[PDB]
């Protein structure tokens, strides 16, 4: 599923994600525009033989098992194609689990390099939130 920008924002407040260990709404849909384009079904293989699955590109070096990851871990205790999924409950439960390991957001390469520090209220603007 692609959700369009407003659609995603809605669906991420209702399952928990704003202001999540204190990343507003607008820093979760600017990351995923920049790791899927808001597609569930995005998936890339990693240099070291992970791949990111789903909006928020979330890796089976350790947070989900593919079954073709060596020596990972599976640390959402789930399936990498539940992440793919046009319902992101999976995605956010795993998502809500990586951004609390200590680095918070930086965790995605995409929002340090991309939307941190900067106006990221602009990605919820104009949303009937
Ligand atoms: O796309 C980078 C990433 C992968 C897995 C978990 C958090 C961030
Ligand atoms: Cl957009
Ligand atoms: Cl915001
Ligand atoms: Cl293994
Ligand atoms: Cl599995
Ligand atoms: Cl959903
Ligand atoms: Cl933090
Ligand atoms: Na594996």
């Amino acid at each position: 599923k692609v959700f369009g920008r407003c659609e995603l924002a809605a669906a991420m407040k209702r399952h928990g994600l704003d202001n999540y260990r204190g990343y507003s709404l607008g820093n979760w849909v600017c990351a995923a525009k920049f790791e899927s384009n808001f597609n569930t079904q995005a998936t890339n293989r990693n240099t070291d033989g992970s791949t990111d699955y789903g909006i928020l590109q979330i890796n089976s070096r350790w947070w989900c098992n593919d079954g073709r990851t060596p020596g990972s871990r599976n640390l959402c205790n789930i399936p990498c194609s539940a992440l793919l999924s046009s319902d992101i409950t999976a995605s956010v439960n795993c998502a809500k689990k990586i951004v609390s390991d200590g680095n918070g957001m930086n965790a995605w390469v995409a929002w340090r390099n991309r939307c941190k520090g900067t106006d990221v209220q602009a990605w919820i603007r104009g949303c009937r939130l």
